[PDB]
């Protein structure tokens, strides 16, 4: 589809109506393949999709898929992505573990071609940094080559991390995290990208209006042919 | 086979879900053809499509039809069918008249030929009768070879008619009806059968186990490709 | 799609046009399971189809299936349907055995499950009889709502079978044989109905104008939804011009 | 969606035996398909096997071809070079109905995009490889990833370029400007198909499967579709890792 752009009023409506899309791939008869992103920006989206299919066993052929992952430094318990998936959304709508594939540093390597086996991702639902990175494609270091890597963390980086996605403290920030590529986030069959508040306004703009460059990594989303984009109407105000 | 076969808890759940499958092709960025039914069994799922989707502009791709329509006697008033469709789902969703295809004695030659030009039915939403009409499409009198077809309307189908849908009043009974027929039904990409209640149990027996005839007419959609059936307890209690 | 009919000028032109549709299905970059048909219809589509694949290991995800067979009696050797597509395309075209998936009485129990566990048939190539039968769905013995299902031989079956198929040796025709039935033909997700001769006109009109009947059981695969018929002008014939 | 795959054939008759049977998948779809599709020598054979497989039929008036550039010829108002030569290659002799023939001119570029997303997108664009890595007009260095139809001026070194892969080596005829669908545009197609042919091809090839995406090398930026097919002859196909 021509790139198709949903401004909705406010933040609840741009959950639900992000939730009614997903609900179009969980509702298909035969397998699905659906990578989802973790963050704040779902986190509304996930309490509906929670009471869609909570106590439901007829989505059973539904696979999730985690497109990131920053393992906890001399820990062995489960990543941040996976963690935050499974309070956001495994665990109280009830997913079955067989359905839920977990991407971590030891399996990174085998990642795109598992994908590739079970038919590959029928749908990848995203959000926007305000930076305009996109899974783990962060600004400057992002190449649009890339599929599933591994991404050393130095300098600034481990103060950022520390603060905002792990929320705890340093001594858990590890050497490096794996994420999905933009070559393998555009091998999506479809892309749904999630935007709200005025914080991503700018990001949006250089997206839907700006040159393909690695310096807004999501920029390179816009040449996907099957794109859907959902934002409130704070995260849209800088479109024309 | 690929049937599915969806059994939910009650008519909420049956509802809910059904409104589910249905937001799969509302959401779809490019242009969908829904034929959906009128009755008592897609109350409830119409309330939920119109909570989805009321005062919202981006599902202007979404082209609804009926498929079948019984006028008033003597009246130029819209048809029954069109007429609950509204009162149902058009008028409180808010949904654009271009976006509204209505079949009548007066266009129904035309029906089959002018769907196919729009690239056909993406779904059909049907109910399921006690006897295992679907349609207009009724024991005996149905044939499967059947496209859209006017049906004299005599004897017995008088009262009945009447009585099930204009008040037991016989004056504004006319002349004959229009049905997408078998074949046009069939012709659909993909048909959405919701049943609900233990007065249908005995119908649903027939159509998932029973044998391909005219005496149970919906009989013959268990040879369709892509169809979804979503039943509550009471309407799957016959199956095994 | 609202059933396709193309008309070709001679049984050449049928085969040819017939490879052009299945090569669709055969090019397509993701796994695709096609259920084809054995007999005299499609012979020289074969021949297209082994001239288009032949010594090529890009297709490796086309995966080929039977939809029925008969066995040769106390024999142990594989059934006549088997055999002949071998003898039309596999062994010519150099179809992988792995990509080779066999109906016998013996698995037809689970064919129905292991086709929808791979996907569903993405197209089924049949023929089309004088008398309007598909697969093993003969007249007035057909059941609509059957799906992979065994099928006993008795009375005028026997020399039918023993003449069309081992020919004309009544010792090798067996007690039964296997089919796909009319639903589990209707559950692909695409027909392609190929028809060639004079011999097959009147069922064709049957099956296009006629009503959906156990008689000329055909009749029923004009109410899927993705058909696309391919006959010459003998076998068009009788269709309304 | 498919990982991109690489078909390698023996050589340009195979290569164009191949490319054939995979838009004659396309073809033979029972509703509407939109194919853009490529002039230039690459794609001569497989025309003429398309011209076999649809001359004289009927049964396939529901396929829309469309041309994905056109380079006009200076001071004249006759048709441009690429539509000319898809007449030439296949239209005229395939007998394809006008009506079914869609041409992007510098004076319709502007509405061009709108009117495919009305006729529900390109289902698929059969395209070549240039030798520096080009697909349509985006060449080297000037070729910007975010343009949709676009209309580019030609100057400098650009006359030679235009003239050899366009107008036969004939730099009489070029214009000031020509008009293509930009990588957005091509990208927008539901499934590519990259003909490749020749040793002169060999390093873009390279290039486009194992390089990095750059403006360099244009072609390189399909390899982030999700649905791309690539058939090279094995001279074309020589400097990919075995
Ligand atoms: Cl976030």
């Amino acid at each position: 589809n021509a790139m198709k752009m949903i401004v909705t009023e406010d933040y609840e409506e741009m959950s639900l109506v992000a939730s009614h899309h997903v609900l179009g791939y969980i509702t298909a008869p035969r397998r699905v393949n659906l990578a989802v992103t973790a963050g704040s920006t779902p986190k509304r989206m996930y309490e509906h999709l929670t009471a869609a299919v909570k106590g439901k066993a007829f989505y059973d052929r539904v696979h999730y898929y985690n497109f990131d992952e920053i393992p906890f430094r001399g820990q062995s318990r489960e990543g941040v992505t996976i963690s935050n998936l499974r309070q956001l959304f495994f665990t109280p709508a009830q997913i079955k573990e067989e359905n839920i594939h977990k991407l971590t540093l030891d399996n990174a390597a085998q990642h795109d071609r598992q994908l590739e086996e079970a038919g590959g991702l029928d749908l990848m639902v995203l959000g926007l940094g305000a930076d305009g990175h996109f899974c783990g494609n962060l600004p400057n270091t992002t190449r649009f080559h890339d599929q599933t890597v591994e991404v050393p963390i130095h300098g600034e980086m481990i103060a950022l991390i520390a603060n905002s996605e792990m929320g705890g403290d340093i001594s858990a920030v590890p050497n490096s995290y794996v994420t999905m590529g933009p070559r393998s986030v555009m091998a999506a069959k479809n892309l749904l990208l999630i935007v709200s508040g005025a914080a991503k306004a700018h990001a949006l703009k250089q997206v839907v209006e700006g040159p393909v460059s690695v310096q807004v990594p999501a920029s390179v989303l816009k040449l996907h042919p099957s794109l859907v984009i959902i934002a409130d109407k704070a995260a849209a105000a800088e479109l024309q």
